[PDB]
């Protein structure tokens, strides 16, 4: 289904830079280096590029939720919402966002409010279920409670699948090379950080639920994970274990999916979710590093209005930009870059060996020394990878080829080709 090699040319591994340090600059006069990314894309929306356009709740066509009084915007449900309203909005938007027909960009979709599976709308969310329940029992008064539920529940997941759906549907029948899909999608669920057993599995019947989502993995054309770290996991040792298990999970369904090539491009943050605590390096290796070593097509670093806004913050990002995640980048794009090389002929990504499930894609400090230009031109790269290193990348590592090529090193074109 998806045909896509590497996102950019010699980017096995891709980062798109998703912060508005643009106006760390233009207000405060603090200039962060932004140039190791891929791609910078202002989240305030200032230009219309090649490579990212995001869609937020109320940009595409008429997204129907609950404010947090509980008054409903555009019917508050799906089943209590035109489709076909919805569907001429979003043709429209889509063709004004996105002007050009053959865009390849991502195309992130970002809808929070209501979850499709009627199971996953709890706490917060169980507002839409309570409102589902409400929306029967007004149309048939005399109905007993298992019934209402039961009747809820369909016409609820049944609404939100024809949504979704037909959302993606008409994004790729618009711009048929854009990268389409919703953010957070899947979600492994695998919060349970304080109990003694914790593995970072995506628990029991969490699985099963995103089984039944295969229709939403059917239409999508990347996949894009949160993997955004909870204040919690601050100064534990469970980060990596809740990362992988998030990336196995988005990998799992597209396998499922009948779409082994399906991008996924995990959103992360540089700070602790909801905080101003930069994640020490340790958490950006089991981060972003543990999403480049299960093959991802890259990251999207998404950096909150909240840590830009003032002149100390943006310092402060300015500052571990040189430190700390400017060199990191660098590092995972090149490790990624080069094992796909050295080992799938440049023809795949390097992706673990499971007898090696913490192995990642970095560069030997004795082979490559990584340095900030005089004055400040962008990093500089210096060195070689050496035999032992590409050794190294041999037995830690195997190749999942681009599409068009085979298996086991991507060095020959596949059969059907
Ligand atoms: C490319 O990017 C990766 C960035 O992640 C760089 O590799 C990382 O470098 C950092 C800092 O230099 C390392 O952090 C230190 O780790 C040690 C523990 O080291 C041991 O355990 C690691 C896994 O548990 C393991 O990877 C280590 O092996 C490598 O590292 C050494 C060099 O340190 C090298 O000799 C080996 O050949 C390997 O390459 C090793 O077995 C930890 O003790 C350190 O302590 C620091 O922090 C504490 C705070 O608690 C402080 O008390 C200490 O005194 C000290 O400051 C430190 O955290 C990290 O291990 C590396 N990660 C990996 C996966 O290699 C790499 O350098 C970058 N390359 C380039 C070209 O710049
Ligand atoms: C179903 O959607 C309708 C809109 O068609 C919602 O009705 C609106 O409710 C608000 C506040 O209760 C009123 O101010 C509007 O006048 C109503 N609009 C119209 C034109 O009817 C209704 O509340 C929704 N039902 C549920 C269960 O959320």
């Amino acid at each position: 289904r998806s045909f896509r090699g590497p996102l950019l040319p010699n980017r096995p591994f891709t980062t798109v830079w998703n912060a508005n340090t643009q106006w760390c600059l233009e207000r405060h006069g603090v200039d962060v280096d932004v140039s190791v990314f891929d791609v910078v894309a202002n989240p305030g929306q200032t230009f219309r590029g090649p490579d990212m356009t995001i869609f937020y709740s109320s940009q595409l066509g008429t997204y129907p939720y609950y404010t947090p009084t509980g008054e409903p915007v555009f019917g508050g449900l799906p089943q209590n919402a035109s489709l076909i309203a919805h569907l001429a909005r979003t043709f429209q938007d889509i063709l004004a966002a996105i002007p050009a027909p053959d865009f390849s960009g991502l195309a992130v979709i970002d809808w929070e409010a209501w979850r499709p599976r009627w199971a996953f709308n709890w706490d917060t969310k169980d507002i839409y279920r309570q409102r589902s329940r409400a929306l029967v029992q007004a149309q048939h008064p005399d109905w007993p409670a298992p019934q209402v539920e039961a009747v809820a529940q369909d016409q609820f997941q049944g609404a939100a699948r024809a949504w979704m759906a037909g959302t993606l549907q008409l994004g790729r029948a618009l711009r048929p090379r854009g990268l389409w899909g919703f953010y957070g999608f899947p979600d492994c669920y695998n919060y349970d950080f304080l109990s003694p057993n914790y593995t970072g599995q995506c628990p029991s019947g969490i699985r099963a639920q995103n089984d039944q989502l295969g229709w939403l993995w059917g239409q999508s054309r990347a996949l894009y994970p949160s993997i955004y770290m909870p204040a919690v996991l601050e100064g534990t040792g469970k980060s990596q274990m809740y990362v992988q298990h998030r990336v196995a999970e988005a990998f799992r369904v597209a396998v499922a999916a009948g779409d082994p090539n399906l991008p996924v491009l995990p959103y992360v943050q540089i700070f602790y979710d909801t905080t101003n605590h930069f994640l020490p390096l340790d958490e950006l290796e089991h981060s972003l590093g543990e999403s480049a070593a299960q093959g991802a097509a890259g990251v999207v670093l998404w950096v909150s209005w909240e840590n830009t806004r003032t002149k100390e913050s943006c310092q402060a990002i300015k500052e571990y930009m040189d430190t700390t995640l400017g060199p990191f980048i660098l590092n995972v794009t090149s490790g990624a870059l080069l094992c796909s090389q050295a080992l799938c002929s440049g023809h795949g990504r390097c992706v673990r060996r499971t007898s090696h499930p913490k192995a990642l894609l970095l560069l030997n400090p004795a082979s490559f020394s990584i340095q900030l230009t005089p004055g400040g031109g962008p990093l500089s790269l210096r060195g070689a990878l050496s035999l032992e290193d590409q050794a190294q990348m041999a037995v830690e590592f195997k190749c999942r080829c681009y599409p068009g090529w085979q298996a086991p090193w991507c060095e020959r074109k596949s059969m059907w080709t």
